[PDB]
């Protein structure tokens, strides 16, 4: 169901506020090894662990957006977009990752195309620095962000960043420096469904030698480190009266599971593990205090110079959202112990509250429900609690299901109402959190296009445009994006 | 300073302000007024020994050997409750006047269980209900010096005398008192007792400046605080079948001192939730779910005992009625953890201090003439609605409320003023219309205490400071005048 006078139109926001759709290097790209470019950790994940993909699938060819640009820009264009989301390849840029491995030319030719492409459209680029593919090399050569050290990684990750400020600063004038670690180090080191795929022993991940309870802090805290060094590096010789820079935090709602002032508080310390362990420190200097009242020791601390750099280290915020949970309370007994570091929150998400039903109508996927209420909880809280900095929703969609045994015919991939509902709720949420006093400043559609989904292979297809993978990536537009051509073009 | 800008006319709360059942009465301490600290065979406190073999830890090296000499005089002080129209009166039982060895073994003292008898039928043979307060800090030597008291390690070495000098006080007096108090600010006691030690016997950590630096500031207080709240849920239950009756009620006394954030930030406000439990969640969720608050299992972790889940459900629920001793309140500034702070206290373990001036540098309110008494009524409101709002609305009695006048020897407090006590007068009626708006905002409080219906003997502070609304001539025969205090809730209660 949905509704007419209920329509989102595009009169509801200010001209200034920006729509636009977003992808993930690794996931559009393919082009591996094409030009030169360095072997990604994921490159190496699929390939040697196709047993760890939903289908045994991998990226090495994605949308081949590496030689389709043109058209994802065509495609954008006709939407009438204001702005694009794209990330770049740190190993298609640097193969070695380091600054002496030497700079790759052609990779940066191809950004280059693209962005200046997308300027002559009038579309503005929303770059993300690092989205989760870590140049093989530095995998091996000291365990890419799981680095003791804290150095050899800054310096890496720092230096790249500058060659992108270098080579795309006077056209880029938006800058996102991670892309949900909170995900990443917890998919990499805690679950261990990411790459490289480590997590305590007994678990089931590939190399069941890591430690969920203490490496994802350490690639974490890592993070932290490069963002505020890149960051320094930014605002010192680059930023300009009308560039900006910031994050992506990926996160879920929280909600008390029942009435007791106990569940209040899960939902408090959930909200912490999940947007606060990176949020807190670029906001204040360090993390939420429930962490480092509960993960203790395991989370390291910061030098007085680093807590300095990492305070008031943005000018806008991204926010990935899709869902919400539930949080019940977990009380600290010998009956009970932590297995993953996000178990330090002493709580648990569930999906179906205490009346059994769930915290909102299934999307299609094992893990995405309806929940646009909970936008709103967390536009309030970033603007009640955190001093309402401008927000962009950096991600928001649904992924339809698309496997071997339940293929999705074309026409029906074609027709996703069931995402457009989705889309029109969301966006209709941000004109109600405006009027609420948020300082939101514009939406992105994830996944401009079908593509790779990690662990989940080709099962999914996120795009609003589809991508027929069996012909040539040609692409087709889907109602949804459709209706998003009408919003904009009104 | 020194002049009193009171209520505007039409402000000042009026009797038929409350509901005809709502309770007015005033309340006292048993060693702080009965004095007679060992006539007629009563067993030594362990406050008796704190003072004389340590005079040097009281301001005024003084003890309360006589006190208000109360145990002589119950008749005139029932008498000023009568007068003034009092519905209730609070007081204590001396452990050592009724066991002088707190068990079965050392016996009972006949004229003990006389004097509190008689003192019981007095009142009420005057309508004035009154409200009993099983222990109230005074140990009998006894323990203390046999098993250290209420730092038994065992858990029922001490819950077994107490849960005895409690149950046989049901036995002689059970019978007419239809409001008891298992404890009284246990959090005081312990941390006073155990952790700063200004409060007999005085055990603090070595490096410590109290009278025997030998105890463990981040433990005993942990633990006496955990063989009380045994105690508690032992002799509740106990009573909650040998001598239970369905017009009765039980429950404890919490001292709390009101939290309002330091600053705008919210860490602040982290830090306000974390003070309002390690001082008042710290008895309060063990006797309401069944254990201590998160915050505390989280910082104070080990150094706080668990419950077996046979303890975990005599706790859980042992009350009918709560009691609040309201003061005064502080701004809680966050402390962050980290390699540069350590605690050294077992209230240090709220990563937060509790400051008086906030970050104008004024004071969170007006100083009320001690060492520590800042008059925030607005306070009280917060407390009010906190236990409304999250712990079930339950009973509650304003059990202490009040001010201390200071009066020292190098500072005489002439009888003239201390008899015109405008500045106690101002603050009681303030706090007594904050009932009015918390009642109107939904609190269930049923009743207000004045603290001190007498001038009397205050722990460490000895006799520099007269917390009574009726003033106690020691250098005569202890003869009572009424304040200007008792004269208006006189007119209070009789208008």
């Amino acid at each position: 169901m949905l509704s007419p006078s209920e329509i989102p139109q595009r009169d509801w926001f200010p001209s200034d506020f920006t729509f636009g759709a977003a992808t993930s290097a690794y996931q559009i790209e393919g082009a591996w090894n094409e030009d030169g470019k360095g072997e990604s950790n994921w490159d190496h994940f699929c390939h040697n662990h196709p047993e760890r993909i939903l289908d045994g699938s991998n990226s090495d060819i994605g949308a081949n957006s590496y030689h389709m640009y043109k058209t994802d820009v065509r495609l954008l264009k006709e939407m009438g977009m204001d702005a694009y989301r794209f990330s770049i390849s740190w190993p298609r840029i640097l193969p070695k990752g380091t600054k002496e491995g030497g700079i790759n030319p052609d990779g940066i030719k191809y950004y280059r195309n693209l962005i200046n492409l997308l300027l002559e459209n009038g579309i503005e680029p929303y770059v993300t620095i690092f989205h989760w593919d870590v140049p093989q090399a530095l995998e091996e050569k000291y365990g890419g962000f799981l680095d003791k050290s804290h150095k050899s990684i800054v310096e890496d990750y720092t230096y790249f960043a500058k060659v992108c400020f270098d080579n795309f600063g006077d056209k880029v004038k938006n800058w996102l420096t991670f892309n949900e670690p909170q995900t990443f180090t917890s998919f990499s080191y805690g679950t261990g469904v990411f790459a490289p795929g480590r997590c305590s022993p007994g678990l089931d991940c590939a190399y069941p030698t890591g430690n969920s309870l203490v490496e994802p802090y350490t690639a974490g805290h890592n993070i932290l480190l490069a963002h505020a060094e890149a960051v320094d590096l930014y605002n010192k010789h680059y930023k300009r009266d009308d560039t900006r820079i910031g994050l992506a935090f990926d996160v879920m709602g929280r909600v008390p599971y029942g009435t007791s002032f106990l569940d209040k508080q899960a939902e408090e310390r959930s909200w912490d593990i999940n947007l606060g362990w990176f949020l807190e420190p670029v906001v204040r200097g360090d993390y939420p205090f429930s962490m480092r009242s509960l993960a203790r020791e395991r989370l390291p601390f910061f030098k007085d110079e680093q807590k300095e750099k990492l305070a008031g280290s943005y000018n806008m915020l991204g926010l990935n959202y899709y869902t919400s949970r539930f949080s019940k309370n977990i009380d600290i007994s010998p009956n009970y112990s932590p297995v993953l570091n996000t178990d330090d929150a002493y709580a648990s998400q569930e999906v179906n509250g205490p009346d059994g039903k769930p915290i909102g109508p299934p999307m299609g996927n094992p893990w995405i429900y309806m929940y646009p209420e909970g936008l709103k909880d967390l536009l309030m809280i970033m603007k009640n609690k955190y001093g309402n900095p401008p927000i962009y929703i950096t991600e928001n969609g649904i992924g339809d299901v698309d496997t071997k045994e339940t293929p999705l015919p074309m026409e029906a991939a074609l027709n996703d109402y069931k995402r457009l509902d989705y889309i029109q709720r969301h966006i209709a949420t941000l004109k109600e959190s405006i009027d609420l006093g948020s300082n939101v400043q514009g939406y992105f559609a994830w996944s401009l296009l079908d593509n790779f989904e990690w662990f989940a292979g080709f099962t999914e297809r996120y795009g609003i445009v589809y991508v027929d993978r069996n012909n040539n990536c040609t692409r087709y537009m889907k109602e949804s994006a459709k209706w998003l051509k009408e919003f904009n073009t009104a």
